[PDB]
């Protein structure tokens, strides 16, 4: 197996155990039984479990950044499309119990946890780009300009949270859906 | 001491670590060693792994929901009243580091096990606490009808776990209350 065969398929196998069982808490050993290869062939590619952990969670910073950044799509989509894109596809992504995104909200909230430093920077990107999307909004009257285009991201972050637990509840596409709509009205009004 | 005091005792060390490192990351060894107690002593009060993860977990759903029912005060308390106690109450806790609510935000992001069935279903009082809240300022036209009750009420929890992360960046109270009433007075409008 290719070099970068190997640590694409070790990545993903991490990732899989930190969904299932909270991040950082599958050793090297773990991964190679995993994977059916020696821990020293895990050790080769990540050197700590450190190193392996925060390699994992800058694909997941990625994944959620993706998700975003196609949801812009090109200059001049409407505000009402973005955000009904970021609702639809965190739902959609909830349905499929994507381990990204299981892994990302775990992040969040590690307080105490030497990760929770890489989360607050690492999705700093994030956050500026709703907040650059809320004040394009706002330019264009899309949304009116009561609150501060970064205090409206915040609030869609709140939306999105509240939206994932309850898919993970009540993982129906169209009730979902219809919840996330209202939420983007009130949000717009 | 006494065994209901020794129990208690057990809880509060393993809510400690669990807040440190995280849930169900002490085995009852560690526990032991915390509380100067036999290994052969946790496993009397917690046969398992498992109920003193359940009984931690339960102990942490009672300080949020009687942090939840005493803002909500007397039967005539304003909706503004209460919403303004519930945000201030939750950044007092981010400044204190209490690790109740620690624990209780890390549960509510762990979709596993039968914990995260535990979140969902302990939970649900609180959900229906401040549902009856938010239809109770409704009927006292504290707030409109545009949308449910119940919509209100997770609207109100996506704004606490906002104001749980942006306190645990920036501690300040004025600072951090000033950004509460701002969302506690977009969501009054809405």
């Amino acid at each position: 197996l290719s070099p970068e065969k190997r640590k694409q398929q070790l990545l993903d196998y991490a990732l899989d155990v930190f969904a299932r069982r909270g991040i950082g808490r599958a050793g090297h050993a773990d991964i190679a039984e995993m994977a059916n290869v020696s821990v020293a062939t895990v050790f080769n590619y990540f050197p700590t479990r450190e190193a392996l952990v925060e390699q994992v969670l800058t694909q997941v910073e990625n994944r959620f950044s993706t998700m975003l950044q196609t949801c812009m799509g090109n200059p001049g989509k409407p505000l009402l499309l973005r955000l009904n894109c970021i609702t639809h596809n965190l739902i959609d992504a909830v349905i499929e119990q994507q381990d990204w995104l299981k892994v990302w909200f775990e992040w969040s909230t590690s307080i105490r946890d030497e990760i929770w430093p890489q989360f607050t920077h690492d999705n700093r990107k994030s956050l500026e780009c709703l907040t650059e999307m809320f004040a394009e909004g706002l330019e264009k009257q899309e949304i009116t300009t009561q609150q501060p285009a970064d205090k409206l991201a915040w609030q869609l972050y709140g939306i999105c949270y509240v939206l994932y637990l309850q898919a993970n509840l009540n993982p129906d596409q169209e009730q979902m859906r219809e919840l996330a709509d209202g939420y983007v009205t009130g949000l717009l009004g």
